């Protein structure tokens, strides 16, 4: 399709004569169509017209029978009814039945139709929608900072109603950013997860998603009154966790290693800085198995979708590529953390390789997946 | 900050700054966050009398056994009846008073539970909202610059796997939406779906055709041969917005009417999207063109994925970052006919681009006349 | 635009517009720009009659043969005397006085010269600045965490191939400049190279060795053991500005005397650079901080490759794209020292981050102060 | 250089006793040093200060002689003259000459030396510097725009005198924008020139460098007084040349091809368009070889330094890969945009491939050395 316009059904190369036009200029007839002046149109339109009418006369005899001119004039995309059925055989004067091209086109070009009438619209859909209320979430901070009082809580706004709910950000917001209807490739997979940030890039001052108390809100670290704080240093990235997870102890991971009981962990080493409590998109990088005590302490490594890198970072192996440094301060800082505190290095599995992201990937649905049952157990 | 706080209503006057800090002339703040040491028992002590004395409103010298109990709950112990009863018990007080160093030495006692922690609280808001997300799929068919080349849409369920064939029209929504929204409150929704007619850099002529069914987009063709925009080839993605009529029962600005078809918006990203093709878009901007006698608005719409989107607001945004941009689209479009022995094209609002709140007003309208032609129709 | 024009004076009035644009109710110009056709002869000829009326001032009906000579230049035309002789002669006007009609009908009769055209304009301002260019280097050698452990500097000749040691500090120029800037004469000279001392995410120290020669760049080692940041680690590439240094024998804002050493600049930007290595920065801001009762500036710049760099116009774009960067800046700053038995550190501007404007004075006192600080000990 | 310190020298790694502080918390000395609390200090320099001792001491018997504690001091970074010397020999109490660490290190514990005096600075340099004058160039449009008398003229404004010159963005604006010190890898190869853009992205009307004009300004493409412009469409990316280039005739390319007379084409593939007369930093990636007329006209292939996707595109593989459609299209408009007017599609070298950025580059430099002459015979 890039010598000469064809009927889009199926014939041979060689015999077709080249519009008389084209062999002149030399230039095929499809550069001519397109990109010509527009001399080449009633007289090419012929030809190309003159080719597809041969097309349907399969057994070349020199004429078709009113019943192929019916689809063909379907096929050149012209509403063919009843009232313009008998106009057409009245007008085209073959009372043998048969009629020849010349005849054809002189008709054809009498009479481009009847596009007056009622211009169709065809509704046919698949109406596939739902009901589901998209809902905003809405952070509230409450208490003070630095004490025992302040709070960060999570909302619903019914964004039809307008009626609020106050909801836990581990059970109630989604660990899987799904769209309805997906337009992205079907060739590339989804990656898409909500990430809720507990310590804010370059802090040092420790929260927390309070498992324990109602609604699940982020509360700030005290013991006897005091506020915690990591004393290695400050968290180089947003670090928090991913809502609907959880790390189960009645569960042995890469080897003999239980989980924490604990919603999985998830480092954000984008550029920009979260607040306490914020949840954003994010794209699930890789995965980082350390052991905590004997648990197993994963940390996912998650970029946020709005990063100026984020669509260069496709896996693990391209952060090396873009944020040179970035691992292996993550590794280090979190192998050594501790030790300031006299306590000793900490271990990995996989010889502390970052793990890619369709490890950590499954790592993260089966993380889900006991969520999931701690959801029924405990209901 | 200062001090260490109770978190309640206090005097800032009398509390006695930990000695350690006034030591070292460093806030007891400064010191607890960045000093290297683990604060001494005896100076959690210190911290924690002062929490005592903010629940002590009434300043009497003790709290009465309904209080130590709130007080060991904001200090984040879970105090349950075996553990009341058991405190109660340890501070053996009589009279139902107790004194600081009572409760202190009872706390310093008893570090509690370490595994009865097990509890979980599980209170949620159960939105359970279940449903199949479906993946857009397109497939080419017939022959390309031929009466028979098409473009299909279908859905996937990504569940069940099973293959629906869909509008693109009426079926791929125009407002993308999410389930739970995670960006901030105060910035406003703009995520449009917009379906690619004809590719930047590209002349060929296609469209959603309206009249088939299912709406596949076709080419194009008048008397067997393809059309092409003599003037010069679309310089941006051109296409339309999905589930959107321009109806022609309709009179906009000018007492225009509509012209029976989905609105156009034109996407001004770097990335060239491919026939059909599908994708997210924020809307920028529209501008009035008036195309034989009848409204042909024409949405400035950017692609989500495109490396400037973010730095762009509002329709004044684009000529910071893209300039020459809007005047190209104007002068494409007010002249794309005269090559062909027709007129500059009018245009409304004087030719200026109106910006995104009117632009998505007006595409509000349109989903509205949309839907009203679902029910007419069926 | 309406109609062809001369380029000369005229009134709008009495020009008879192009019959063929009339006809098609489309102005001259867009008939000319975007009409697929070509401007017939008579076409041209009507255009090029108005051109010769605009030359002819005094309205006579004529030209002298001195004037139809600058219009054929006007018009592109290689005039010379070979050629003005030809015209004068074919012309063939014994009174000087050429009428249009009559220089029409020479014009069109003497297309003139093709590969004659082999003349090209030399003049230039022969600005002849060869030198050359020198490509810088970094060899690491001794062993890390090592009073051995340097970093040397080199140039190359990108030319010759000679390499020669330098000094970070003296030899790598503070300004980068252009032998021709092309970028906007509106937009200012923003761009400064940086030495990273310090690496983003380490707490490593290392110093460009003032009293070494050639400075090379050696490790923070007290009776053999290297030194560290205990309070937590750089979270920014942290260097210094070449060929600057502050005095003592100086005071700055709240007479504070300078700390000799080269200026202190903070790199913001995402991608974390090595161990004395080297690069082009946007200066953004200044923090004044006091380092043991001397002043210890702190520029705040930005890597000319980082993806940001671009939206970072001043100090008050920061916290717009890097919202919490300044304040943790500064904070860690404030404190870094009270880990290990010290004080907060005080800043003048009561601690706000001025502007680049400010910042980029303090870095050429600084600069002048390097420089007398050459003379003086050379 | 991760388990504990060391001399910086050349020694085994088996009979060092590891610091009683370390084996005691099983961590190694170096995690102790760096991320430990600060008791790890003057007991533990002892130690790494008794091992850099026996470092200097290769005879192992005990103690050095004056001589060596004299270098191992300057090893350790101290500043040692004469006045300090004896100070030292002096209060070293070794009437015999030899001195134990035990009595090395007591007495350097007690004298951290006379940070006093005046703390010298080295000022050994290499001082390579210029003279030349950094120069502001300038454009100014004159005349009136769509006429004979628009122009559009160059000038270089003296940073230092503000003196101001008027010039051929030709002839003297920089092929090759280098940098008096380059800073940027070694590694990484020399990719950046100017670009003079004579076409607008997204417009139609034809603009120039007058070869033939004094200071060869940009004048507009008129033929008898009427302005000319593409009529087979508008120029989709910015079409200009690369100054200080010239694509000879007396020359033969690519097989029996000669230059165009021409400075060398470019097309800038980046998102922002330029004005009609602007310059600007360019990368190279690639080059389109086409024949205009038996003429080897090519095309450079550049993205403007300040594009967002220049950092992400090394060579003209990379192009398909973040702006798809951009190369076809740009072969397709060159191959056909004469047909409009009743010419035939150009041809091309190399099977119309992009070659590659190096391929390019070779093809700059030849089109730079035939400039350089062009500068020679005619001066
Ligand atoms: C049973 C005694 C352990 C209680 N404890 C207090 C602080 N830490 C450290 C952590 O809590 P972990 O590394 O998760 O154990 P974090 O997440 O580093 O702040 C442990
Ligand atoms: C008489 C000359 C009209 C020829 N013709 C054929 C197709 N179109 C293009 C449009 O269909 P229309 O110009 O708006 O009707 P569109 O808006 O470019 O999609 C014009
Ligand atoms: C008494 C405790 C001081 C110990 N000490 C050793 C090195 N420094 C760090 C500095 O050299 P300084 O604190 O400014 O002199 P810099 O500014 O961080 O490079 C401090
Ligand atoms: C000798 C007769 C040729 C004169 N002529 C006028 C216009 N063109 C086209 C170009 O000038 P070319 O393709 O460089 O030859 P352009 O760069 O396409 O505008 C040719
Ligand atoms: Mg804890
Ligand atoms: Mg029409
Ligand atoms: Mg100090
Ligand atoms: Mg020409």
């Amino acid at each position: 399709a890039n010598s000469y316009i064809g009927t889009g059904l199926d014939t041979s190369l060689e015999n077709v004569k080249p519009l008389p036009e084209a062999c002149k200029r030399n230039v095929t007839e499809f550069d001519l169509v397109a990109y010509g002046k527009d001399e080449f149109t009633l007289s090419m339109e012929k030809r190309v017209m003159a080719r597809m009418f041969s097309a349907f006369d399969v057994t070349q005899l020199g004429y078709l029978e009113e019943r192929k001119i019916e689809h063909m004039c379907k096929y050149l995309g012209r509403v063919m009814n009843e009232d313009d059925v008998k106009q057409m055989k009245s007008e085209i004067n073959a009372i043998d039945g048969h009629i020849t091209f010349e005849k054809f086109w002189a008709w054809w070009c009498s009479h481009p139709e009847v596009p007056a009438k009622k211009d169709f619209f065809s509704m046919v859909s698949v109406d596939f929608a739902v009901p589901y209320h998209q809902q905003q979430l809405l952070t509230r901070e409450t208490g003070e900072l630095y004490t025992p009082s302040y709070r960060v809580l999570y909302y619903f706004r019914d964004m039809e109603t307008g009626k609020e709910l106050q909801v836990s950000p581990w059970h109630d917001i989604p660990l899987y950013v799904r769209d309805l209807v997906r337009t992205k490739p079907a060739s590339l997979p989804m990656n898409r997860y909500n990430f809720i940030c507990e310590i804010p890039k370059w802090t040092r001052a420790k929260f927390e998603i309070a498992t324990g108390e109602p609604f699940n809100p982020i509360k700030q670290d005290i013991k006897n009154g005091v506020p915690r704080f990591y004393k290695h240093g400050d968290m180089m990235w947003n670090y928090g966790a991913l809502p609907q997870t959880w790390e189960s102890t009645d569960v042995v991971f890469e080897g003999g290693y239980v989980g924490d009981n604990d919603p999985i962990d998830a480092i954000e080493i984008g550029m920009t800085q979260f607040k306490v409590g914020q949840v954003g998109a994010v794209k699930v990088l890789g995965i980082l198995g350390m052991i905590d005590d004997g648990q197993m302490d994963w940390k996912v490594i998650c970029i946020s979708h709005n990063d100026p890198i984020c669509r260069f970072l496709k896996d693990i192996h391209d952060v090396p590529k873009f944020l040179p440094g970035c691992l292996d301060a993550i590794h280090e800082w979190f192998r050594v953390y501790k030790i300031c505190q006299g306590g000793v290095e900490n271990k990995f599995v996989f010889n502390g390789e970052f793990k890619d992201k369709s490890f950590a990937m499954k790592v993260i649905d089966e993380s889900h997946y006991m969520w999931g049952n701690l959801r029924k157990i405990n209901k």
